[PDB]
């Protein structure tokens, strides 16, 4: 029982006016497009469930985790569509660009990276209070209204606390970003996506996160055997004070989400959502001189 799934004799194809290829999800591309009754703009996900065989179980749970999400930091799910073999997944458009696009023209300033931390640990913080863990946290995966709005995106791989099953032990993630006791497969929990948050304050200071000039296979040694990474550069003390709550070995040893959200990084820096808009323009006006 797949949820939001509608009608079979309700055509996608003419709900739905398919546009330009935006990027990829888990299991399928991600395509722009317009919702024909309301001239939305929609960003839908489409897979071909022929080409599947193990992942269905994968793509139900996204659909899922999608689903029980009801938030302002979370892209809203509208429902699925079957066409034929191919899976339509409708979503949330948001037209601003990817935390990591807006890298692109220049480093981000303090104030703008704070900022992008504190609805990153806004979404981290509704996720986490609903004993979800979205498990993919990197700066690809935070979305941008065309507003300044901060969403998290991409529950490829997020996973459900129950009563019964207080840890998860799957491997899952982008190894660059995943925590050594994910990468281990040990008993985890919401504390994963607190140090994959600190990958993250790394990658919107820098422009990528530690060891990305290495194989991903070398990081799943790297990651449990090193000590772990440090924000290296000239930045504020909060900022690589953040860094290093986030990034502790000892699970216990980090903060919570709301708890960062108090941190001296943030309320020192962070400013009114409305400012990303002067980066989401610094992004169109590079794009259209490339
Ligand atoms: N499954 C899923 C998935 C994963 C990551 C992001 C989104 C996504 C939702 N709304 C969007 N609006 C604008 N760009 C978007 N993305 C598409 C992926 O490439 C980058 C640009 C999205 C969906
Ligand atoms: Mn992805």
């Amino acid at each position: 029982g797949l949820p939001g799934m509608q009608n079979l004799k309700a055509d996608p194809e003419e709900l739905f006016t398919k546009l330009e290829k935006i990027g990829k999800g888990s299991f399928g591309e991600v395509f722009k497009g317009i919702d024909n009754r309301t001239q939305k703009v929609v960003a839908i996900k489409i897979i071909d469930l022929e080409e599947a065989e193990d992942e269905i179980e994968d793509i139900q749970q996204e659909i899922t985790v999608l689903s029980q999400c009801d938030s302002p930091y979370v892209t809203k799910y509208y429902g699925s569509y079957l066409k034929d073999t191919k899976l339509w997944i409708i979503m949330e458009y948001l037209g601003g660009g990817s935390a990591l696009d807006l890298l692109e023209p220049g480093p981000l300033d303090e104030t703008q990276i704070a900022t992008i931390l504190r609805e990153i640990l806004k979404g981290l913080d509704y996720l986490h209070s609903e004993k979800k863990i979205h498990r993919d946290i990197k700066a690809a995966n935070v979305l941008l209204s065309e507003h300044g709005e901060v969403k998290l995106a991409d529950f490829g791989v997020a996973g459900q606390l129950t009563d019964t099953q207080i840890k998860r032990n799957t491997f899952v993630g982008t190894p660059f970003w995943m925590a050594p006791e994910v990468i281990k497969q040990s008993a985890y929990d919401s504390k994963a996506d607190i140090w994959s948050l600190g990958i993250t304050a790394i990658e919107l200071a820098r422009g990528e996160p530690p060891h990305s000039e290495l194989h991903p296979m070398k990081v799943l040694f790297l990651i449990p055997k090193n000590n772990p990474p440090t924000l290296e550069g000239n930045y504020s003390k909060p900022l690589k004070e953040f860094v290093e709550a986030c990034l502790n070995k000892e699970p216990s040893f980090r903060p919570t989400a709301k708890e960062l959200l108090k941190h001296k990084f943030i309320l020192r820096n962070a400013k009114k959502t409305s400012y990303l808009t002067e980066l989401i323009d610094r992004y169109k006006r590079w794009k259209a001189e490339q």
